[PDB]
């Protein structure tokens, strides 16, 4: 059964780490979702471009170290 | 517009901060959701009560010294 949602993961964490020292297990399915939004429609295009890049390696230094 | 989605929030925030080097500004709609899930059903109730007073203070140092 689900108990219930926390929006802050540390503030579930806490609980769940709680349970567990009164000896009750329980797990988080932690649905992460950053949507990334913008104001100026005449810029889409521009900023697709990049995702696509992006996509292919967030790793890279001009994303790291910008 | 929405241009996308994310699950992890540092790699959206590395994007997002590239684009402001490049003249663009995107926000981040952050949707944060921690299920807590319980397999036990004959624990539901206790979990509950413990939850009841968890939700009235969740600094207690009764969490942070778990």
């Amino acid at each position: 059964l689900m108990i219930t949602s926390f929006a802050n993961p540390r503030v579930a964490q806490a609980f769940v780490d709680y349970m567990a020292t009164q000896g009750v297990i329980l797990t988080i399915q932690q649905h992460n979702q950053s949507d990334v939004w913008l104001a100026d429609e005449s810029q889409a295009e521009r900023v697709r471009a990049e995702l696509a890049r992006f996509l292919e390696n967030p790793a890279d230094p001009r994303y790291l170290a910008a």
